[PDB]
């Protein structure tokens, strides 16, 4: 399923991004001037089971959980350099269960173990000066498909 | 390469759509009732090189060229009934040297002859009451991509 | 659907190769110091409806055709260094109707317009020592698939 | 990267299997009479980092781990059925630092967390009379691939 996020707004699943899920996002540009970008896998709750915060000008991503209404966790963060690639950067996630699988351009897949028991209904895009294109192409998948020699 | 094509906009390709050039274009929506929808892939001069009219109102796809300053050619029709498959329908085009091949989710493949000796350095879509969504997604390559066992 | 070719036989396809079949056939291994390497695509006749001589020594790539029982026809030919990409070199044809187009690694495509009105229903390999690994592995299409961002 | 897997045989990798690699296992045919089939993944010192024995007639695929001058450790099973898709049954495989990842046709994907801390140099492939074909398409991949929209 192909979905148009554009920022500071979301998109609803037609589907429960669950267990074997695959989230695909990808980006038409990358702004090198811009901040801080987030994304967000919403329960129906809309409470943020998984928040990706790339903070470029800290060189560093932090990854976290909350209720919609509740203060943030602790925080998981790695250094930002090297992990998008411009011009098309792009971010995966997979759910594999107890954890997420997140994985950029470049590096190791970051793993986040799951904070909260909830599927995602949706996933929001926020930003006020985005490192992104507005919107970012999304692809959602119900379990990993057959993959190409390269 | 990914771009981000809006309704009655383009884009400005990093290199020239030539021979060996695939573009794949995906919609995020699909709309059943949306009017006249049309792709342009444009030369530098912007001359139309490729032409797609697909006529939901008339039941037919339209395939012509013409340059700036000219005048279309002789149309290249074909039913428009059952090429498209909701939500996410798709429209691929494939520079074979002399000709253009264009497919859609069914049905055989369309061949377009090239009449302009010129390589696309863009691609537009235009309409007032589209069938697809703004964007669509476009991923140009440079030649056909690994392609998965599925 | 997948099969693995091995050199001096031939696989039967479940269905037959027809205008928008794709044929992607690779191998495991490029021996650079190999000699003349055949692949055919035979119908149900046994006509060979597309020839392809790859000839390492001579250094050409001869395209061509022939009933069951009849002498070849006039040759197409081209150049034949560095068509192929080691260590996983690959052949790819697709039937576009009237023509068959066939990608290497290198270089644009080659196109053969079709001599014999006729679906193939097997695809053979033949060589004394083949240039590529045996089996090689090919995986057909009746139709072009969703192609990956890259 | 692709290698032909034979049976009774083994494949040396050109790169170690790693935290990130994935390995696409096919197959062209489904020996519906078969006997248990064994994959093996070993490390330079041939220690047996991953097993998977398909016993079709137990209803069974186990996984285990051993040194090379080893005896078997405590085994982890699943039902055999709802797992493979004929003709082409495939087998991905995936490293994911701490535990592989490991999907069939059907199904779940099935975690097994690692025993050994050694990455695999080669994949090993036994078998009285196998459940698959001989050889098998096998695709390494040093990190997941881009993926098709479908
Ligand atoms: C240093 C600073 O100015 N603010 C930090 C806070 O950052 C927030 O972190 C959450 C996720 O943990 C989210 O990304 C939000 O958009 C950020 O502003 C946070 O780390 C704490 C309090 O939450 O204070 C500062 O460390
Ligand atoms: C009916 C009408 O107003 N115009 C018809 C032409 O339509 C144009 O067709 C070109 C491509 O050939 C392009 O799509 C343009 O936007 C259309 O207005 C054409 O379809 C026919 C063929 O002679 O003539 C006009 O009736
Ligand atoms: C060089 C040689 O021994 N024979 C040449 C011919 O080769 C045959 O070509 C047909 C297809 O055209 C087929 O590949 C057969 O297996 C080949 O032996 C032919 O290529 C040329 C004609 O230019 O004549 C011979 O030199
Ligand atoms: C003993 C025998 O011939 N077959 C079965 C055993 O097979 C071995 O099991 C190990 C354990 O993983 C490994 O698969 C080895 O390659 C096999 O030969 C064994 O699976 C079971 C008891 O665990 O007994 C026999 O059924």
């Amino acid at each position: 399923m192909l979905y148009h996020l554009f920022v500071n707004n979301q998109v609803k699943l037609q589907n429960d991004f669950k267990p074997e899920s695959v989230a695909a996002i990808r980006s038409s540009a990358f702004n090198s001037k811009g901040g801080t970008t987030v994304f967000n896998f919403l329960s129906a709750g809309e409470n943020i089971l998984l928040h990706i915060s790339i903070r470029p000008g800290e060189n560093v991503i932090v990854f976290n959980s909350r209720l919609k209404n509740g203060a943030w966790g602790p925080e998981e963060r790695i250094p930002y350099a090297e992990k998008f690639r411009p011009p098309n950067p792009s971010i995966t996630v997979i759910d594999h269960g107890d954890r997420f699988q997140i994985r950029f351009d470049y590096g190791t897949s970051i793993y986040y173990n799951k904070r909260i028991k909830e599927n995602a209904a949706a996933i929001a895009y926020n930003a006020e000066n985005s490192l992104f294109s507005s919107p970012v192409t999304v692809d959602v998948h119900g379990l990993l498909p057959p993959l190409p020699p390269a």
